[PDB]
């Protein structure tokens, strides 16, 4: 028992983290097989993040400008290319430590961990998920571009995400392992507005039946509602509206604790109209919304 | 900017883990060196974890007996020990991916990382803290005995817990990597009292000072308090009494932000005496104590 936000081992990632150095620029590229990844911005001085042109600064830049590092062991790039927002740097040598991989572009409301990196070295891991408006929460600071999201599926890394910016807003913005943001942001240094952001309905579901699963059933109540009249309750909290299919994910949940998926979004909808009143779930006074059913399953089942 | 519970990246011990099997029994392994560290309640069949004689249980086991396999691989056990309740296996093979290592017992309030494993398997990292009762509240299934707790210092990985057991209330206790459990608990199927737990005053200070320093600053008064003041309050909402030493831990932090820990207290004070109001601090409806003066300083200052 026990509920935690719990990120992938990040072993496998950590053997793909290399340093990207560009004239004075300093950032993380992401090393697999004979390729690096980074943020195309590696390029830009302060004085061109206001209005960058990526196709001019990228011709005035050779395969001897990009210093790629990996550990104390220089790379040798031996070819250099832009595809969308990321850079792709040809190097002589295979990374080793290449794990299985996929590139893949993550849905709204679905997780996946974070490896924070500084200088190409590893500092820590964090469990995050990707917002409704393309924002993620993390914990990033000057130096941390191109650290990345992934996930784990027994020994393949499924690469979801690379950061590259902060807003002003203190929120995160970053692209695919293809170079393409998520969201409406672009790689320019300007006022990007993020959007409203609205809560993963089916993701606070799915937490509340890992607090039923783990003891915390206070907030179960004699009340069903409807998708319909459920979704009413949503609009109004700037919730995700549930759909059929939200309800079809939270099946196996569902079946394991005998709580009927509207059942549990009667319990949801009077904590939404009602609040905790100054009680917690799973340790928690607000309603969380970063595990998806598949994390909910994973962690209360001990999937390695 | 930015501040999440962030685990150290667990790389190094993943390396490290084995599965050990006595009997029916199947829990985690510590490989270092040539030396394979694991729960001694391995040896316990069901009907004997009740009330164990360890020592009569492990004179009925010889090296054959206990199976030890990493990843795909069986080691050789050549020598079998019991040092307080842990089991130390000497195997014929020394790990060749041993970290530079270090076996600490922590004091609590401190933080450390978890490696949840099954089989032998590393599943998941999560940040926790060894309560001031010494309990952890993590998550940990049957079969995740001897996944271990650690630090990371650049390249040395501190090892500080081993997981021993979950309690009827739901939270875990367990040993430093010597076999002493953390706390009065013994490696038995009793009722054990955990015991009041407190905040960790210092961690919640801390934390105050991150939310600060990435600009969640309502909870900012216009007073101060006494530290026989501020403990009067405290001890009222169970809080752990905060000492000089707390306040020079928390001095590089007051210098950063240039506000004074006395007058942190208060705010600390006024929140402990209104609550939140619904608002909150870091994305958090609750006081956060899981992050430590060098946890923030480490987060906020990009150490990896
Ligand atoms: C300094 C910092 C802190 C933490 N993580 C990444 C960063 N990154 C940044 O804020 C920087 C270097 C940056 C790069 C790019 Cl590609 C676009 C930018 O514009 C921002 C987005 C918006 O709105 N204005 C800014
Ligand atoms: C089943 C489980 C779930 C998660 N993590 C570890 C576990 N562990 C347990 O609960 C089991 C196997 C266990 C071992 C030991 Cl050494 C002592 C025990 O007594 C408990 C402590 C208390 O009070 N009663 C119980």
């Amino acid at each position: 028992s026990g509920f935690r936000k719990m990120a992938f081992p990040s072993g496998k990632v950590e053997g793909c983290m290399v340093q990207v150095t560009c004239g004075t620029t300093t950032l993380n590229g992401l090393w697999l097989d004979d390729v690096v990844y980074c943020p195309r911005h590696v390029i830009c001085t302060s004085e061109d993040m206001l209005n960058p042109n990526y196709e001019d600064l990228l011709i005035r830049k050779s395969n001897h400008n990009f210093l790629v590092q990996a550990g104390n062991v220089q790379l040798r790039v031996i070819g250099h290319s832009m595809q969308n927002c990321v850079l792709k740097l040809k190097v002589d040598t295979a990374n080793p430590k290449t794990p299985k991989y996929k590139f893949v572009r993550i849905q709204p409301g679905q997780t996946f961990s974070v490896l924070a990196c500084y200088n190409g070295s590893p500092s820590g891991v964090y469990q995050c998920a990707m917002r409704p408006n393309f924002t993620i929460k993390g914990s990033f600071l000057n130096g941390s571009c191109g650290s990345v999201g992934f996930n784990i599926d027994y020994d393949c890394v499924s690469f979801c995400y690379m950061h590259h910016m902060e807003l002003p807003t203190g929120v995160h913005a970053g692209t695919d392992l293809e170079g393409n943001f998520y969201g409406p942001f672009v790689d320019r240094q300007t006022a990007q507005a993020a959007g409203t952001d609205t809560t993963i309905t089916v993701n606070v579901l799915a937490w509340l039946y890992a607090a039923v699963i783990n003891g915390d059933r206070w907030f179960l109540n004699r009340f069903t509602t409807t998708l319909n009249d459920f979704n009413l309750v949503a609009m109004k909290y700037n919730y995700e509206p549930l759909t059929q299919d939200h309800v079809d994910i939270l099946g196996p949940l569902s079946a394991q604790t005998g709580i009927a998926v509207l059942d549990m979004c009667a319990s949801l909808k009077e904590l939404l109209q009602n609040g905790m009143n100054g009680r917690t779930i799973l340790g928690s006074a607000l309603l969380e919304d970063e595990f998806t059913p598949f994390d909910v399953v994973r962690q209360c089942s001990g999937v390695t």
